[PDB]
């Protein structure tokens, strides 16, 4: 019976071969990578593979954005596979961008070979950005390696793992029996849960003016948004997400607030600190949506010491339990599944007309206003997202935004219309500029059939900009959008605000976009005045090869709503037309009449 | 000019010589340390130095505990000289010990050459042990390190320190000129504090149920107890302290709430349960002072909703504020100071009746009750306590107690009468057994002429009970009280309430302590049956030379009262006559009448 | 078929009855521990078990250090359970001891609950004490944890592991069904090892002057000492071992060269500065072998040049090879194993007559000498090791000897004569005082029918004499001899040799032995002059209980041969009866005739 235990399959096979072997038992469709010496045992068995498809990037941390555009957009997680040295330093952030955001990445990097530990301690490096880290030190651990990276890559709060693999162990070949539970992948609720659950229940039905905060923990289970528009619909419950949780309610929807936050809707900031039980449905509370984190939820916490009310905390993760606000009852595991059992019992309501009337008032009150065009002046960027929203819709494909980092990124939260899970793919957590564009191609890999747009800032696109080449010759038709301002506009916002207008070194100079894509062999497109912007948005969505449209927006723009730091949540900048106008004098005067 | 910023009056010295003479320059008295081969030049260094007194120990965690018994007397920085490998392992359980009960530690241990880097990664290990570690790694910048050492030791929340000091180092002869600033020791209050404190100020004299929760942090200042004092007095509020805080405020006084937490005062814990207004000095908040903290400080969160109160924080580590619960206004910096910018805003009060009234009937219903002998009976363990504490009393010294760790320590806590500062020597943060003998060494080194009593338990005290040749040796009359119950009482209580009285391995054999004493040239006492108590204590005390007092007490005893985990902090378990005699028996039947 | 590779007969224990079990999967028939709060799952489950030995020591270091004696004597691994904190703390130096002297260590230590991560982190701390450290973080993986703790354990270069144990997950129920692979423990030569075998054949067989330098890694295997006399005997070879390969190799064999190094055989070290081929069976180089490793085996270096010799070296662990010395043939692999497929290609050889001629040449110049007893004087140390060493040869049971740190363990090594293999446990790595009389326990349990002597110095016996107890209650007829010169010998002799005589608090104050021995229950024997050592000795030996005998040595004398640091291995000090009669008289004019 101790032969049943144990697998001979992989003997004779090499590391790389038994590499290839568990990448297929993991339903791997895509690796992303870039060659180099210590991998290339493992590069010369997956060579014309005909199982997988393989993305090569200009650079590593293309590669590792673009296995986090596949994360997110599959659901899937993105393999990477580069080499020693610079190229596994070159995959850090990317990694510590997938760990802020809960992306399941998994890296494997090739090593120098076992008998010399281009050289880094990589495993020690990544510690502080990886879940989990390893190092296979001889073949017949390999697949028991893969197998439980893969595990805690993609259980509990997804994020990032490292494998490091030593040339000589990829190189080797398996001559020993593993168990064969190591060569499979895998393959109840405790009580003191499900009381919580039935307790949460008990203070959701005492509530008069309740609130549900979703966010991407929603996202993470294919039921979330049809489980949160259900618990939304019974005890009829307004609805705010996170930037991350974009496309987990429909924004059409009459009970959605739209996004909450430091530049989220004020109607839902305002709502939030006015109500007396906020359900957090796979949200982490980060700063930059609470606000100041004393002043946050005043009528939640007031109504938790008077036990009609509070905070109810459905996470995963014990370590974001109580670690930001206290949670009045805190329900531990999968959102979605624990949602199966919270929902019937809770108490089916009908109306709520003395708080939805407040909501409905707020929701008009606080609209995404900015400055409209005037004759001669140029394009407003807010227009511009509005212009790309409404005419993607009338496609009959699903559209995916990636972005960059920046004002061109809160804009595109703002003002396009959210309907689908799974659309908003942008660096949140980390906040990485050069994200867009290669989480764009990673994202038109794993979803082909969908029309995928970058919503980058011209800063953030020259951080990255070589891997357009990689699209094209990976074959996705992605739709690059440049929010031209010839300016890193949030950082020039902050100094505009509270350093008198001394902009320090935030104007690089641009390259010409259109020269820039033609190099690349892409499509390009440079729209320069009002009158050419609904006829050049079209042009670039009807596009059916990768495209690069360059816009020339108005500079020196705020983006509002704006919780300052430090402020309360319902303390806000809202945007004025007097108020503007005087700023763009102060700003001339200042500045000498340069910017 | 720049020769008068460098000091060349070290040039010629060995590293040794510059250490006995950085020691002199930071007023250093005493040593506590054990020889060893990598730290002979700093031992050939201190030879026959009449500038300081060394104490040797027969083990260096005997040296660790020692030095922190004299940093907690004193108020001193306590240095421990060690060499490498084990040696420097040894001191890891006192570093941990200092660490979590904010105790000035400077530990400074041999190490092989640098040419060589008994070899251990002593600073790797102790990073977790430590506020701060190091390695000189050449002469001329030992002054440096030391005087870093011995600040970082001081400064903020106190706490361990490590040197490491290579034998070559020590050995080497200076022939640099060093800045003068490294070869001398050292040597306003911000506007966000200074409102911080009248905004808190406000909130104090809106109070009508206020409460004084003191800790260790208020004796760090020599003027931490009189402004302690002079708060509660002014405002008239009661004064409750951890078991850290014991002799911060004079428990004979109408005003005292005794101590609160897991086994404090039930009144106290009653009154902080109830209480709008809390007043945190110098205390990090233990669990096993607020029990379960969801339920801690009901009314105190209710009136911070309101507005009307709240948990006044004054902490000195802001890693320490905000970390368990929320504190309403954090007043940051040293409490002392602080609180001497805090009276002068507080409302003067004369009367609280409706507050008090509640008070005192929670301290007539909630004394500190237990089971009394009965004709032919064992001594009861606090008969013990209370007896040594109304005897010491009448002396016209001052007496110090430290404690080992099990119920021995806690009947201490309760049934000692505490009045002054630093007379409450307990390792409590780590809770480490065997700290008792030694920490009393420590403390009797700093305080010659004080009654320095060691409350131990059999378990605890058979840890380290080598050390009293090190009392001897030392010339430290030191008193030691051991509670013989004959088993790991804290263990078996907790056996015998969530476990059927299922006593695993929790009875160690004791050795004759009377011949112990004995072949350890210590004076021994033991005490048998209860007409032996008085007459017994009574020589303990008198005597003038290192005694040994045993005292066979009542065995299965509970603590009480008990704030079992997981339930509120007025939730607790109150004696009961019945209730115990009911123990005995179940205890009886089921253990086979053997327990 | 999915049901045949997992196991549900684990499904209703708890985390305790679960580790109960897999105790017994892994053949563990003892355990050492202390009990503690967080551990007390664990112990509630091994309550009186009948399926394993508890032993209970004083202390927690007592437990590591009683494993490892466990682990020395028999070839098991030595389990450990302790608690939290300050439990866990204590275990640091025995797990450091273990880790520089290969000791098969698994400790087990509780933990608070995951919630809430007596807290430390002693994953943190003991990183750079162990091969591997976890924490177990749900009931599931404790089998799986289990298994790899024992493997990684026992495998390659033996040495200790940390287990976590977290109170809520050995107290929380499996409900789970687990890989079947997890429930049970587990359960060919490289060609480049092959060739390198032979390559390394070819070289022994040019070889005219040959030397076997044999240690601890012969001894892993049960037919190594075996083999390692099949090697020495074919091709006639003689034999030298390190001091913690006492035992390989029969000394009362004609080709026994001793012990070689700081304190061995000057005959030992002469042979192997004047080999041409070094064969290093399981031995890593200590510094306190090789003496100066630049002028370190000058003949095997120039052999090497000259492809006529060089250096073997047969390691398990890669670490350790060409770490100290160029191994000119490097046989990797467990060196028992190796020797089978290396000792038949290699050339029978019967007379090496030039060779062994030199060898007999420096044997008779070179023997331990030292001063003999002079009529009226103390008996000295060497003296008394030889007679203790002929009378236990006249038992008709194998002798274990373990020791302390000091004068008295290099005595011990040099005097006694070893003929059988795990008969010399002794703190060699990180020499750690205190070490002898825990590890005599525990090696008395492992080896029940053997006399266990522990050769001790007083200043080391000082640091864990309260493990006395421990071996009552244990049952552990262990023999205690104290060389009492009232010194720290080692230290002293460092300090009369390089500093001046300047003796800087080496000294430190004894307990009567005697007196100490009766309280605790132990036999104790004193020997005072010359005329009771054969009697005294004889009644040490006859004892059938634990017996303390306590024997008065001479006191400042030097161990001889000695190779001084950073002098070559064969220029070293010998033992000369002028120049201690000289020592003997500066001794006494500097100290003023105190020492
Ligand atoms: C310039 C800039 C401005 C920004 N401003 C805003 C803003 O105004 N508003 C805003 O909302 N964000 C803003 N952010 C982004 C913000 O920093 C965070 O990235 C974002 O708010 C986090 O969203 P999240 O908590 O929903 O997702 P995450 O950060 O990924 O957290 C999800 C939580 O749900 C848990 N979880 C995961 N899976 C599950 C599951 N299956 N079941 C249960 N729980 C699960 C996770 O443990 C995690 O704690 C900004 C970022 C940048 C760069
Ligand atoms: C078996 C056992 C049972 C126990 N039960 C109890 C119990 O029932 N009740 C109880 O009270 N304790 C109990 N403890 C002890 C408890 O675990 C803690 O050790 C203790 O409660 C902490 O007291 P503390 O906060 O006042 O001191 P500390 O732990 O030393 O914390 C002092 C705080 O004040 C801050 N501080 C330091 N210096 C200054 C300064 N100059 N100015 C301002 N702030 C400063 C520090 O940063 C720190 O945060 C028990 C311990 C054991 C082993
Ligand atoms: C005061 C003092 C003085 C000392 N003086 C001396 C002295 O004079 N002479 C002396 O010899 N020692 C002396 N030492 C001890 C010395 O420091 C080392 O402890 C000792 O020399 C190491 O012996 P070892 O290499 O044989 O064993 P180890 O240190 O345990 O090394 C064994 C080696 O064999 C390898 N190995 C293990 N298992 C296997 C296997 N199955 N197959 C193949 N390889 C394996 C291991 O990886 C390891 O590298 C002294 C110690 C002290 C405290
Ligand atoms: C790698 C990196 N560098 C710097 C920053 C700081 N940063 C945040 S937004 C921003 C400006 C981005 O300018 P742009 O891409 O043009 O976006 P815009 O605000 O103009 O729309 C910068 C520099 C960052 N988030 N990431
Ligand atoms: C080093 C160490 N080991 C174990 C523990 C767990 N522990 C806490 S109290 C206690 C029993 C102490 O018995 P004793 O010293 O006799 O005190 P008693 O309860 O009998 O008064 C134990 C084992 C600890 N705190 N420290
Ligand atoms: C824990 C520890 N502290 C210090 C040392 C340094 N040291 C090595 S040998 C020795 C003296 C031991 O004296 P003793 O036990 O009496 O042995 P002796 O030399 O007298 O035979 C010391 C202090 C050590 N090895 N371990
Ligand atoms: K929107
Ligand atoms: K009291
Ligand atoms: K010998
Ligand atoms: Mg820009
Ligand atoms: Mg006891
Ligand atoms: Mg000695």
């Amino acid at each position: 019976k101790k032969e049943q235990l144990m697998d001979d399959s992989f003997i004779g096979l090499t590391g790389g071969e038994i590499f290839h072997e568990m990448m297929l038992r993991h339903k791997v469709d895509t690796v992303f990578g870039y060659a180099g010496g210590a991998i290339l045992p493992v590069f010369d068995a997956i060579y014309n593979s005909d199982k997988f498809k393989f993305v090569l990037p200009r650079h590593e941390q293309g590669a590792g954005h673009m296995a986090e555009g596949y994360a997110r957009a599959s659901g899937k997680p993105g393999v990477v596979l580069v080499t020693s040295g610079p190229g596994a330093t070159n995959v850090i952030t990317p990694m510590a961008d997938a760990l802020m955001d809960g992306v399941p990445l998994v890296v494997f990097s090739g090593q120098v070979p076992t008998t010399a530990i281009q050289e880094a301690d990589i495993v020690g490096i990544s510690r502080s950005c990886t879940k989990w880290n390893v190092m296979v030190k001889n073949v017949a651990e390999l697949p028991r390696r893969i197998n439980e990276a893969f595990e805690i890559a993609t259980t509990g709060r997804p994020g990032p793992v490292l494998v490091d693999l030593p040339k000589d162990v990829t190189a080797s070949i398996l001559r020993e029996s593993i168990p064969i539970n190591t060569t499979l992948p895998s393959n109840a609720v405790s009580e003191f849960t499900s009381e919580a659950i039935k307790r949460a229940a008990n203070i959701l039905n005492k509530a008069k003016k309740p609130i549900i905060y979703a966010g991407a923990g929603i996202l993470n289970n294919e039921q979330g948004p049809k489980l949160l528009k259900e618990l939304a619909d019974k005890a009829n419950i307004p609805v705010t997400t996170t930037l991350q949780g974009l496309g987990a309610f429909d924004q059409r929807d009459p009970k959605s607030l739209d996004m909450l936050g430091m530049h989220g809707s004020a109607a839902a900031n305002t709502a939030i600190q006015n109500a007396d039980c906020i359900i957090a449905l796979g949200a982490r509370f980060d700063d930059r949506v609470t606000g100041n984190i004393s002043k946050f939820a005043p009528e939640a916490k007031l109504a938790a010491s008077e036990g009609r009310g509070g905070i109810l905390h459905f996470e995963i993760s014990p370590k974001n339990i109580n670690k930001v606000v206290e949670a009045t009852e805190a329900i531990e595991g999968d959102v979605t599944a624990n949602l199966q059992s919270f929902i019937p019992l809770v108490d089916s309501i009908e109306n709520r007309p003395e708080w939805f009337n407040k909501i409905n008032e707020w929701k008009k009150k606080y609209p995404y206003s900015y400055q409209l065009e005037t004759p001669g002046s140029l394009i407003k960027p807010q227009t511009l997202i509005k212009e790309i929203s409404d005419q993607a819709q009338t496609y009959n494909k699903e559209v995916i935004v990636t972005t960059g980092v920046g004002q061109h990124q809160m804009w595109a939260a703002q003002h396009f219309t959210w309907t689908q899970p799974r659309t908003m793919i942008t660096s949140g957590g980390l906040g990485t500029m050069g994200y867009g564009l290669p989480a764009a191609i990673g994202a038109q890999v794993a979803k082909p059939d969908a029309i995928v747009i970058d919503i980058d800032g011209d800063a953030s696109f020259n951080m990255t900009l070589t891997e357009l080449s990689s699209a094209v010759q990976a074959g996705a038709p992605i739709k690059v959008c440049v929010l031209n301002n010839e300016e890193q506009g949030m950082v020039t916002q902050w100094q505009s605000l509270f350093y008198e207008h001394r902009y320090s070194h935030t104007h690089q100079s641009n390259p010409d976009f259109m020269k820039l894509a033609e190099s690349m062999n892409v499509k390009g497109i440079r729209i320069t005045n009002q009158q050419e912007l609904k006829s050049g948005v079209k042009e670039f969505l009807d596009a059916t090869e990768p495209v690069l449209l360059e816009v020339i927006v108005e500079k020196k723009v705020p983006v509002l709503p704006m919780v300052p730091a430090g402020k309360a949540l319902d303390d806000f900048i809202l945007w004025d037309a007097e108020v503007e106008k005087q700023q763009n004098d102060l700003r001339k005067e200042r500045t000498g009449g340069k910017y």
